[PDB]
């Protein structure tokens, strides 16, 4: 089901794409929803309450099972080619999660901005566990059950290893992270879709990461 | 919903509380349920096998997905205006959990007394990992897919964090754990549940904690 | 039953077994499933998808809430006495995962022989991920949400902590393994089914161990 309540509500959504099982729920103003050219957005339960809420996914992006969050002044945006199975994305407090082109992300993420509940100084009463944006640049690969926690930045042609937690952001392009405390395991490596390929040369869509 | 099997079972559910799509079961004989009022169990699983069984939920609990396995003179205690999403608690060993008030328990808790399987030393042939109680003590925050071994003890006002495993008990109150292995990470902090205050002096419910 | 389709597909499961709720397909040519006597495979959804693929599971195994996928020229192999919770296993790259006797494996674990993806070095552009084939020895007891990736071979007797990650084999017997890095955390044990037992030496399926 397509649910839409309140004023200058903008729903964009090209018939060259395919939402099947996938429920929207916009309620709220000023919010703005797209999602571009021949992409497969199934099973999915997206939830849109508040104001000023922005919501936009690229062409040719595939999301499967994909439930999301966002709360008013939040944006999401997704680009293309990224590709995304079961899964959560949680953004709140009025702040942004950015993901880049031509991302993997297995099933089980949990993506957030957010604690989503107050931590407070017992020295002066202030609380000191705000929302922190989430910026997964491109050409990332999550493993199965990822945890991306508030204000982490995941450099470009990144891997993140099956189950790690990442709470802390990095700088270092090109390299596997994993394990607990998460840590850069390996350097100097790009990742590709296809096993069938020889090397790297033979995935054209590799060529800006080596050169 | 429910179902029973014995003889001086005595189950007590509040009239006001809701047990919508939960299943009870009770196999044995001088087992007592006990729901307190405004409670919300729902979408759980809960069984009871044995005799002299201990299930205690006290009022103002809302728990949702709860699997719950209890065998023979165990006992299962949990506190007042505690929140609960889906999660598993296993106890045997006629061994004792509890769950203090105003705890926040997120997705994904495991939580067991028992290894349920018997390890043993080949130096002595003893067996070295017995059951041992679990206690969570008041106000007590386990971020998503934590998991509570057996004989652990948690402080009050203490915030668990996302996917931490925790195999060892803490003995200080007003501090966040997390990371492998688990460690104190912050201290004198006090967690709320709405984001909505400002400072912890705008929430009522944490006077007891600043003091 | 299941749902068989393709070329010269044997699939022998025993008269004895039960297979309740479970969904088998085939789709292929040259596959293979045998499954012992007095198996319970319930619940569970065994797909083969390919060519020149085996399946075989020995007497007395138990499994309940598997989801298991098998490609091409791969091989699983699960040996007797082994029980199984809910979980998952892939294998691909034309690899094997062989699980031995006797193992308890509880809800929540996650094997495979395969990243699924390549990982090319930028020093040459080779690819240094290729699938590994992962070996579970005799005995062995992983607890809830275990993770076991590719390459790695467990030894005989070994529990593994619940929520912990392999990524690299060990080669000692006889220990549990735990935390992240996943670490000899307990050295010299045995550990059993029933947990009734004063100690391990009335426990007679022990015997073998000391
Ligand atoms: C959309 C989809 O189809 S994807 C879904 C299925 N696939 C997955 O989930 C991916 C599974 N793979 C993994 O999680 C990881 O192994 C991947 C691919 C990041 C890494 O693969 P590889 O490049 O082969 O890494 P390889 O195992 O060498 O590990 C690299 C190093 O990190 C170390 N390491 C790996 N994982 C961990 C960990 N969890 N903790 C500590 N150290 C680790 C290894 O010991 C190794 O160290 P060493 O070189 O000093 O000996
Ligand atoms: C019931 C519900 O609705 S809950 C819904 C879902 N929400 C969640 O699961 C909450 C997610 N948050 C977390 O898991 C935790 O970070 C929290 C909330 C418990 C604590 O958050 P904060 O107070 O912001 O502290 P923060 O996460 O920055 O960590 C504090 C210190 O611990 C460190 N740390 C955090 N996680 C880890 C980790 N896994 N390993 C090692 N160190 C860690 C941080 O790096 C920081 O170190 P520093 O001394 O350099 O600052
Ligand atoms: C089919 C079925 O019925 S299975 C049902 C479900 N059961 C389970 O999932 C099993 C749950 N148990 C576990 O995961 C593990 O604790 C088991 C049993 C291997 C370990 O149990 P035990 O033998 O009692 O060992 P226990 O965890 O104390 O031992 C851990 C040791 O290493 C350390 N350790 C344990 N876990 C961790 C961890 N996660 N990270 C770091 N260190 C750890 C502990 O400190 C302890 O050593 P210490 O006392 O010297 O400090």
């Amino acid at each position: 089901m397509y649910s839409e309540q309140g004023i200058n509500n903008t729903i964009n959504i090209s018939t060259t794409s395919l939402t099947n099982a996938t429920q929207l729920t916009v309620i709220g103003n000023n919010n703005s929803v797209y999602i571009g050219n021949n992409c497969k957005i199934v099973s999915s339960n997206i939830r849109l309450k508040g104001n000023n809420i922005t919501l936009f996914i690229a062409d040719d992006v595939e999301i499967m099972g994909l439930v999301c969050s966002l709360h008013s002044d939040c944006s999401l945006q997704i680009q293309a080619k990224t590709t995304m199975g079961n899964g959560e994305i949680t953004i709140a407090e009025k702040g942004k999660i950015s993901i880049g082109k031509d991302c993997m992300l297995a099933h089980g993420y949990e993506i957030r901005n957010t604690d989503m509940h107050p931590i407070y100084s017992l020295e002066n009463g202030e609380r000191i566990n705000h929302g922190k944006d989430v910026i997964i640049g491109n050409h990332v690969w999550l493993g199965r059950n990822v945890t991306i926690l508030k204000g982490v930045c995941i450099p470009n042609n990144v891997v993140v290893g099956s189950h790690t937690v990442l709470y802390k952001s990095f700088k270092e392009p090109n390299c596997v992270i994993a394990g607990s405390p998460a840590k850069i395991v390996k350097e100097n490596i790009v990742w590709g879709r296809k096993m069938y390929h020889s090397t790297m040369y033979d995935d054209p869509t590799l060529n800006e990461f080596y050169k």
